[PDB]
């Protein structure tokens, strides 16, 4: 059902600490981080720690929505209101009341969705498309990008009201890089789960993992998850040593 | 419905004033302000002062629609006008008539649109997208901008007939910084609207609130409010002195 | 349906005179003035004291119209002829047959725009967009603009050969700071048309006049017709002194 | 049922290798490599010699399936779910359990179905379109592209998670010109291919062979085993020297 | 049943050649020239010198077709496949079993039955729809195409695999203006055709035959054709000389 | 049975020698014009001077019958071929037997009818839908257009083959605009048809058809005939002045 949040250093500290502010709260949660960086993670777990703990969990990914549909992915639709409705929908606020619902990288909802989105924030009310029957939403709001918003608002592509409503409770996740002592910690975990899960099992000598410590990590803990997997087919049961390493991983 | 004006400035009891003489009246009324000032508190309360107190107080964010939309979004369509119109569309003059029509950010609106909406304010008729049939339109105009609409004109980027049209009663509203000694009346009432809604309590102590009257407040007034918002999460029922403060809201 | 041009100036009367002269015929008027000079009154006064009295009044804006959409703004389109014609359209030429033709702006038609202008004006002849049928085209041409068209020419941004179609009887509308002695007058009518629409009232005692008479007036008589607006809402059925002027109007 | 990945290059050597790794598992397979370059060969070869061996091995082709109806490709779809659906379809992940699922061109795939796939994917549970009911997916996943990957999350346009979820066993099949070493052995089994299928023989000369390792190789294998195809129509039990190339194969 | 490629052109001899070799052989053959160049009737002759002369021709127009139909077009169906599907239906693949099976203007296929005809081009089997008995066939392949396949499969609007799978032997038509030499000849032709079916009877001067030497032929043989065809009503068992071309013929 | 083509001018005398040559004849004729310029006429008076002047002139509107019934209308069906085949149909081919199909705006046939019509124009032979008995046509082929043809063969949307075996002998009939000088007689005719009908009786006078003949006669002679028409209910026996014109037939 959901995850804990591993990890011994003060960033990682300081976000367990705001989790448990927050998450029995229905305050509107606004999670910033790069891509892997355990945004999901933080709001599934802050979901069945809170008042909503029984209700649906419901993500809306607001960028792979196609932008001409978003309106009728949120709200749903009754039938006619637009070409190929045949049938009524259910939207992601209905399927969310009496829970939470997590609006995945929100900085790539399109400016006309904003709006509606803010409207529906503040009256608590909203139509279907097509239909004029107004109808009462009952959601914990769970935001999460990796984009510089307040960029945006200057751009003109992210707006400022909408922000600031979203932005009540700020929980900044540090990318891996600034965490690295936590990657032993992370290992162990994604280990773990897969040995739990009859995956397999490996685990890392000290020299492979001085040196994954000195890597980017531009996917993040996502990427150090990927590399578990890989090294669990490439020597099932092994030891990993810095030669068991991919090239781009080696740092000595 | 309202909300008032909070304020004990030179500037708010201008505005105070000249809300009093205008709202009565059928007077186009443009409001000038910084995001978060509270250009939609003035216009909202206008309105239900005002001859369409009882009729619809019809918003219309002329930034956020697509270009490509937004004469479909005023006007209304019928049916096969453009790509997708499998049905009829009432517009926001429709829906507005017998009450007032805020045009939010009216800065952003594209030049056909300005035309179109000049003339629709001079002639008092409309065309729906498709449809050759002329309507008639009661509506009292309430326009808002953050932008230098002089400058725009100048630039070619707003029409000089427009801004005359819509600019017979301009509400200009201060910056947050240029009305510091409004701060403490403003928390007080925005605590009471957050115990008032059963969301939680607060209060600053004198310290706090001298550390605030320094603030840049980019945002405002919503800014403030979001500030309320998350301290209350933090300190529930708490006294906010200036170590409660978040770092880039002390000034000592 | 048309306005007169009060005025006892030497210059309003030229352009009175030179009216009488040109309304009957079918010359083409080029119209030339600072904004709100009254240049669109002079045009629609012009049309129905002509032989398309009764014919349509077709204002075309040829800035506010992207410049990729005029093409079909002014002949209209078929169907498929481009992305999105889903229908049929008349252009304004069409709906102009048998009326005159306002050419607004003229100095912001693209040069592509310009060249087809031009033939259609001599061929007397135009093809819909997309369609290869060619339409016959009666219209009384009136344009104005506010640019200097000779240093376009020299620039290369207005065509030689159009300028010298369009420029048979040029018209040119004084600013406001030219002709202050119409003043007086231009309030009176200004004032009458608030009354008999029942707007409200005001008049201005003589030292507010003397202030007025020596204001720059950027945006001439329609500036004027706006201060009379704002003065009707502050101080209704009033009389308007120097200290009733708003302070950039104040000149003693 | 398989061909073999004939070849003496270091490269295809290694393909070799990493295929006896993880055929066997269960991993998810991305192969990398140009058009024609073996990426179907190794996934029905791993498909063989995998847990799945007897069950299903079922091609999907995300990029020739038009984006409206992929979602029911992959899931199946009840009735009445959308226009047209006047029966029951199962979809490829149905078709497929109890085998492998071969995504072919997976950088084709349209954002909405990349989220779909991943939720899929990790979930393992799928809703036939329409349908409420929610389905046990049992497949392993196979998927190929020629398209840069790592590219496309940088232009927004393939999600980084699915990515990270699909990239555990990474494949990259060299580009024909990059073994050229291995044409001769490549001619060899194409050629016997041919005659054990009743179609015709040829043989090339080695004056032949020094011309195509030359070669660029657009279209790789597909291309070599094209010209082979060719070759025996006009030759029949020829020998093919550098004059019965093609002009284009000729490089001396 | 077939006719004959009239033409004493180098390129025309070429093709003479080329068909000889391929008839008498199942291989796939892509016939490329613009439309009119008699792709068709090396079509029908290679077929009815091949081994399946004495079996079907049957002709697809692969653009005709509207896309939604064309799966139902090649193999069949049953019943209840889709809206309106009283009966059953055999497909041109059935129609053609036995026989050569012509695809004319393969670049109109869409993508889904470019996959789905490669599928059954390898595989040799099918499914109408509906059903899911699979059902073989025995076919030889013949496709044309006006059409730049190579730009199409870069522009990602055909597929390079059934590309290289059609284009085992490729037969190049030269347009009518790269073989003007043929012109007389195929005057004779078309001329005798005409006579033999008892429709008229015509003849060309030399000056005449100048003059649609020196000409275009956007349509070629077809075009050719359609003027002797005009000519035999204009001047029935005249002579044509350039005054009785008409003008867009005349080249002196 | 059908009229005569009234007219002095040099297109109409070209029409009317045209005529002579190919009526005779079984040539299959095209007719190009806008609508209302006497195709209909042309094609009727053809075919009552043909071989086939007993039997029947069959019209079909290729453009006013739903694309999928067009094949039943053309070919007939037997029965159970598709929904609702309660009963047999003999198609139009069938019933124009030893007489003339007139394809009236054949620019509106959809592509596989074009198709359908081609090999039925080579073959002579076709099949009712549903059966697959094929039967012997006897048709000489009249088709009429007012789309550009050539333009559509561009666009894809009419077939090169279809339309150069349809434009054997082409015949243009000019739009009323260009030919004025036939508008009296035309004018004459037109009232004698309705004399001669005891409908009624007008004349007009030579400032009436001055005023005519300035006119752009969108809808050309049929436009001319319903003017007449109304004339002769609103002025019964009257003689029509341009004072008794319609404002938009006025032109002095
Ligand atoms: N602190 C952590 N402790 C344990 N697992 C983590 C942590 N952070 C991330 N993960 C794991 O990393 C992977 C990706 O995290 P995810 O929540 O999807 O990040 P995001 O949503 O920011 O892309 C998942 O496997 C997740 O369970
Ligand atoms: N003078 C005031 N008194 C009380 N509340 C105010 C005042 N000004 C602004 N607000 C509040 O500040 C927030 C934002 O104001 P808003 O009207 O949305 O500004 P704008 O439309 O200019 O962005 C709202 O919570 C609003 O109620
Ligand atoms: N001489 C005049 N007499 C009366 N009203 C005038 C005169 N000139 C301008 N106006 C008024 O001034 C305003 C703007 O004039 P307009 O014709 O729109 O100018 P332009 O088209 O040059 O911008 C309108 O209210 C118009 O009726
Ligand atoms: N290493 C190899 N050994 C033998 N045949 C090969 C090899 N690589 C490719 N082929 C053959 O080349 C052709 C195309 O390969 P395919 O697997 O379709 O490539 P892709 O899927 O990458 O386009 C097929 O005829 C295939 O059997
Ligand atoms: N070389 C040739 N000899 C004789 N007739 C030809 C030749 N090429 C084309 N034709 C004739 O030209 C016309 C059109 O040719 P067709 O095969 O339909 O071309 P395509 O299929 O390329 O459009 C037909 O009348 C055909 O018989
Ligand atoms: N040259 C002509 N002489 C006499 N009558 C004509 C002539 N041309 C057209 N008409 C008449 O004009 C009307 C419309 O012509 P029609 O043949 O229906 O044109 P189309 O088929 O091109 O639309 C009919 O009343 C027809 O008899």
């Amino acid at each position: 059902l959901f995850r804990s949040l591993v990890g011994t250093s003060r960033a990682i500290q300081q976000v367990r600490q705001m989790m448990q502010q927050v998450a029995d709260t229905d305050a509107s949660v606004l999670i910033l981080g790069e891509s892997g960086t355990g945004k999901e993670v933080v709001a599934r777990n802050l979901h069945y720690h809170s008042k909503r703990r029984e209700g649906p969990f419901v993500p809306v990914n607001c960028g792979a929505i196609p932008a001409e549909l978003l309106e009728s992915e949120l709200f749903g639709h009754e039938k006619g209101a637009f070409t190929g409705a045949i049938t009524s929908r259910a939207g992601r606020f209905e399927l969310a009341n009496g829970g939470t619902l997590f609006l995945d990288e929100i900085g790539d909802m399109p400016l006309p969705m904003q709006v509606k989105l803010l409207r529906v924030l503040q009256e608590r009310t909203f139509e279907r498309v097509g239909s004029n029957k107004t109808q009462n939403v009952d959601v914990r709001i769970i935001a999460a990008t990796h984009k510089n918003l307040e960029k945006m608002i200057e751009d003109g592509t992210f707006r400022e009201d909408l922000y600031y409503r979203l932005n009540v409770f700020p929980i900044e996740m540090a990318p891996l890089r600034e965490r690295v002592e936590d990657i032993a910690l992370l290992l162990n975990e994604l280990i773990s789960r897969m040995e739990h899960e009859k995956r397999g099992s490996i685990r890392f000598n000290s020299a492979a993992i001085m040196s994954l410590c000195r890597h980017d990590w531009p996917g993040n803990v996502r990427e150090l998850a990927n590399l578990v997997e890989r090294l669990a087919i490439m020597h099932p049961y092994g030891v990993i040593g810095v030669g068991e390493l991919p090239k781009k991983f080696r740092h000595v």
